[PDB]
């Protein structure tokens, strides 16, 4: 990406935040604040601890929060989701494209009248992914920048279709790409196209996270800066 | 559906509840409670005031409770998604079926691992959904069926679509349908496929809900 006007995630890893339990996700993301500032929160967590659990992480480590929803509900029900979710102290949300194009529209405005953001999930990184969402894959991401979307969420462990997702939506957007690590996805090719990572079990299931995250950064430190 | 041990919905009549605040959404469904038996509950409630208001709503009325989460996740998350909403009492979750097998086959064994039902969305109501899920919900609806789902959601919007997918799931398959009164969505013909209607602001947005949804049962009563 070329523009400056995105969030600015330290050293360009994401920290998918997937454990079931308060204590445990606030150990580990605690233990590692040192490498990163940007923590993607999911329904794993929330459906177990609370919304609230968004603004405790704040309090505690000053971080970014992006809320993993996946939103795919029909446009009236996408506004509310994200009204509540951004009402929480969430800086951006993760959408789906495949519900179609008002659907994501109704999230990019709530976004918007918030002064928050809108990340387009505009493919998958399992197996699954094949069977319907890439046969798609194309046209959603046309779909997104067309509807002016600036973030997308795309697969790690397909480099392949990063590559083809980057060059649709052009330098002008932000890229995060989750499946590093356990899934098999490499930071490095995955940072070649991809603006930051999103490491989940790699990190908080480690024996140690910090060691986890540093090994991590040092295994990218050629792609690290700006 | 003629399958004899599928979901008991009183009238036909599910609620669609999600007003985002937990008094109006308790009295309004305490106001039609006498008419429905099964309420849907989403996230516009679930992020607005927790998990726990699942059990209040059992604990209230003693109604069945359908989590409409759209799972949309990739395998290993639908799996934490389905554990935790299945602590929090809920009979059933809905899912995605775009993203495919494997993801829903997670949803399906923590269902049956929890004793629980899971309901798989196949085509949906709004205009956007002619974009990417309507060419692909034939095939999303059949590998439901290779998959042993035995419960279903289609459009109210687009009864000729409603149809087909009955056709594909059979008669042993369980099928709600949203889209009814807001959406504009008939009831009747809705009802020709579907074994439950979905219905949401047209009840709890009316200055009267009781007085709704007695009208809605009205308009239907000769399928019940
Ligand atoms: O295509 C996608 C989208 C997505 O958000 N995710 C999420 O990214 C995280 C991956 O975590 P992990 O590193 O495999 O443990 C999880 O929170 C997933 O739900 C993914 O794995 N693939
Ligand atoms: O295709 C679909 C799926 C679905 O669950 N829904 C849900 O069904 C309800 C319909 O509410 P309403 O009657 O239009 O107010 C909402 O909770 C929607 O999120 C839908 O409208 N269409």
């Amino acid at each position: 990406s070329r523009r400056v006007d995105v969030m600015d995630v330290m050293n360009r890893l994401i920290l998918a935040m997937d454990l079931m339990n308060r204590d445990d996700a606030l150990r580990v993301t605690g233990e590692v604040r040192e490498y990163i500032d940007t923590v993607k929160i999911g329904y794993p967590l929330v459906l177990s601890e609370g919304m609230d659990i968004i603004a405790e992480f704040r309090k505690r480590f000053g971080c970014r929060i992006i809320a993993d929803f996946k939103v795919a509900d029909i446009p009236e029900t996408n506004e509310k989701i994200c009204r509540a979710t951004f009402k929480a102290g969430a800086d951006a949300i993760i959408v789906h494209g495949f519900p179609g194009a008002d659907s994501v529209r109704a999230c990019l405005n709530v976004a918007e009248e918030m002064g928050r953001e809108v990340f387009l999930l505009t493919e998958m990184s399992h197996p699954g992914a094949e069977m319907f969402i890439q046969g798609a894959a194309d046209e959603i991401a046309r779909m997104g920048v067309d509807l002016g979307v600036k973030n997308y969420v795309g697969p790690s462990t397909r480099p392949e279709r990063l590559s083809r997702l980057r060059e649709i939506i052009g330098q002008d957007s932000f890229l995060i790409s989750p499946g590093v690590g356990a899934q098999g996805g490499d930071p490095g090719e995955t940072l070649r196209f991809a603006d930051a990572i999103i490491v989940g079990a790699s990190i908080y299931l480690a024996d140690n996270p910090a060691a986890a995250a540093a090994g991590i950064i040092e295994s990218i430190k050629d792609l690290l800066n700006p």
